[PDB]
């Protein structure tokens, strides 16, 4: 497991995300929701020109899975995947431009809720999650597992995990007080108010 530092700005980020009082938690899941349909986005194109990129998997879809025993709430997709270098610097690189735009906005009287707008609406996990685990498998590279409980670093490692084929999990360790994240009712409700449009079939598990 290697152990890198946020920079500056998405440290900065994560201790507004984390520390601002701001009610409307439940925008997290929309903001997850369309990173996995812009990978998805991805994968497809890409797929127009090369079929063979799909040999990974056919099927381009979102689970959402709730566990209550381990309190973990997991976005599921078959998108493109992340590469080593987009979990270590590319992604970095284009959130810290991305961080200092919403910031500039919320001095002017943005709100959290805008978050997605800015290009950095994967770090919104942490209005309900006290760690996030991003296990992702792109075509070109190995699965990774991503970690961070924020605090100003964050962890890679080669994934020993299930194989995931192609895609990415976003596993949510969700804080005390956000179980009802976990509820069958409450993420019905959530996708159907801001995530109903997706082009690509969402399923909620059950348990
Ligand atoms: C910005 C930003 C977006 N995302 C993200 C999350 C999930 C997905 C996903 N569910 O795939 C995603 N997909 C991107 C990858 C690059 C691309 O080309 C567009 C789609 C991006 C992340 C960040 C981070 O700074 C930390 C991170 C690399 C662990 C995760």
């Amino acid at each position: 497991m290697e152990t890198f530092a946020f920079q500056a700005e998405i440290a900065q980020l994560m201790s507004l995300i984390i520390n601002t009082f701001y009610s409307n938690k439940e925008i997290f899941l929309r903001e997850l929701i369309s990173n996995s349909s812009d990978a998805l986005d991805k994968i497809r194109y890409e797929s127009l020109t090369d079929p063979s990129k799909l040999d990974s998997g056919k099927e381009l879809h979102i689970n959402l899975i709730p566990n209550k025993q381990d309190r973990t709430l997991t976005i599921v997709d078959t998108g493109i995947g992340m590469t080593k270098a987009d979990l270590i610097n590319n992604l970095g690189t284009i959130a810290k431009s991305g961080t200092k735009a919403f910031m500039e906005a919320l001095q002017a009287g943005a709100d959290i809720s805008m978050i997605g707008q800015f290009g950095v609406g994967f770090y919104s996990a942490y209005l309900v999650a006290e760690k996030v685990t991003v296990i992702t498998k792109h075509n070109d590279d190995e699965q990774y597992a991503w970690e961070s409980s924020a605090g100003g670093s964050f962890t890679v490692r080669t994934d020993t995990g299930e194989p995931m084929g192609r895609g990415t999990k976003v596993i949510l360790h969700l804080k005390e007080d956000q179980t009802e994240y976990l509820e069958e009712r409450r993420i019905k409700e959530i996708v159907k108010k801001h995530s109903q449009f997706i082009g690509y079939p969402i399923t909620l598990f059950v348990e």
